[PDB]
């Protein structure tokens, strides 16, 4: 079961942006709203927008900040690369324990959808290869964010910025980086060959086989680096000596040696699944990670 | 592909659920107001579990033999009573987070949130489906009871699902909020068998739709059928029948594309009789069930 994080601490902190008639959504930590920078353009700045000078142009009172039924003064505002900081008057005191954190790819993480700064749903992503993801965006949504929990302490990792053409999404660290090589410009804009995250395709069948699923297993083995070059082929991500280690566990546990279990996916690539699913899958799922899947049996 | 299980946000619910304790056994409950709803099984022993006598478990037990706590901080239990498989604690501390709310018995088909949770603290949020069976595919684990299941609209909470048990099979079972069981179940200690399980109709036909509204429309074809002709081929396939309220929530769907609900069924049901011969739709050979119209409405609209 694909599991999202227990949302609370963050719907807390939601709130709504407005600068013309652009709305999203900004993140509130203690006197600190975070958004998208791009709430300040307007239709005819989206396509080169000259953010600095767009920026140097506005007042604080320019920018509508509402939590719930309140309206939040701004004081002050600065940008740092794609996200801005609007200061306002007033202190979240449902600020959690947090921190900002950059991803890796193949990570996952928990989006909160939200809308008019309204939070809507929550479900579990990985940055993806190409440095996308798969998510669930709409209009306005922009300025929802991704967070992993670890004990009390809040870990944002994503803040949602825009849609490709493809229909999948890109954003920003909280710091106001893009992952990967978009621009918060309107245009339409592709991603780089994706690839699947071959570690976690591997948690994936350890999962299967722990919920006692295991036709796929096979009695063969193969090498890490023969894995690899059919792994690469079929525009699967290198497995790495450190993604073996992060996979001991699951390999305990079930007595099926990471590399017999490359062998069992070796197979499946190459003979595909002829009609059986896995987990109620008919495809690889490549999007829960060893730590999901070692959290989701503990 | 473009569709995912999507929870609702859980933080309205986080704020309600504690922990009760009897004895060694622990397990979650849900405060609203000034009442603690909890499985009632929390009252057995191990002796106790094969065919416990809970009424009689009940009447031995006082307030002051109940551990009911949010996070480390006790709350006084002034009263006790037991509704059909869920024991009511009144406390006697209003629980301040108390949402707008209510308590309602869904049917099969109907997808809702589980807020997982251990020891009152929540672990994870996910959207399961009530299958036809009354069984869910959830992840639980020991000490995950009372767990609930739940939707929002607007702000108010619409609690379906509080957990109690696990099948042979790995599949969940439980109650509503006023603790009848969903299904032929009961909260002993023994071996139930569920039902053979069936395929979600008027899921799948949202997924049709769906798949309409995103221009993937090989599959309408020029006919309709009855709604009692399309029943009897669906049972043939192990596809539920459909009911009048099965009709009724595709009507906003049904609206939205402009195909009527019985012409959809005379689209499925040759999908059913011929097979997808190589075909995908949204991307897949395969019909998912798991999605309401309401999800769909969610995720095509917003
Ligand atoms: C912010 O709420 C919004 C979120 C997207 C709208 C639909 N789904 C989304 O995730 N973000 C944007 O509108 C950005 C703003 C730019 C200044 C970055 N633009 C955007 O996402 O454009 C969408 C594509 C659609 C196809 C296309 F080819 F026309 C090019 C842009
Ligand atoms: C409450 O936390 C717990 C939840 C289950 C533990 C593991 N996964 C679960 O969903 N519920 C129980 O332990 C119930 C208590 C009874 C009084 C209802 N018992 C139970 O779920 O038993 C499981 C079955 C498993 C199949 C079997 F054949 F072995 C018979 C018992």
């Amino acid at each position: 079961r694909k599991m999202a994080f227990p949302s609370g601490k963050v719907e807390g902190c939601m709130v709504q942006v407005t600068c013309g008639t652009t709305t999203l959504n900004g993140l509130w930590l203690d006197d600190v709203v975070y958004c998208p920078r791009h709430v300040i353009c307007t239709s005819e700045d989206m396509l080169n927008p000259n953010y600095e000078d767009l920026l140097i142009r506005k007042s604080n009172h320019n920018f509508l900040v509402q939590a719930g039924n309140v309206q939040l003064r701004v004081i002050g505002h600065s940008m740092q690369n794609c996200v801005l900081k609007l200061k306002v008057d007033t202190a979240n005191p449902k600020t959690p324990k947090y921190k900002f954190v950059r991803i890796q790819p193949g990570q996952t993480f928990s989006v909160l959808a939200c809308y008019n700064g309204s939070p809507s749903g929550v479900y579990q992503c990985a940055m993806r290869p190409n440095f996308t993801i798969k998510g669930s965006f709409l209009n306005g949504s922009c300025g929802s964010v991704g967070f992993n929990i670890d004990y009390d302490c809040v870990s944002f990792c994503y803040m949602h910025h825009m849609e490709l053409p493809t229909g999948v999404h890109a954003g920003t660290d909280l710091e106001g980086n893009f992952y990967g090589p978009f621009v918060d410009r309107q245009t339409a804009q592709a991603a780089g060959t994706d690839t699947t995250i071959t570690v976690n395709v591997l948690a994936w069948l350890y999962a299967a086989v722990i919920n006692g699923d295991r036709w796929f297993l096979n009695r063969f083995t193969t090498t890490l680096n023969d894995f690899n070059l059919v792994a690469m082929k079929y525009n699967y991500e290198p497995l790495t000596q450190d993604h073996v280690d992060i996979l001991g566990p699951l390999s305990a546990q079930t007595g099926i040696a990471v590399l017999d279990m490359c062998a069992s996916l070796k197979e499946l690539l190459q003979n595909g699944m002829n009609g059986r699913t896995i987990l109620g899958s008919a495809l690889l799922e490549d999007e829960f990670t060893p730590f999901d899947v070692v959290r989701q049996c503990s």
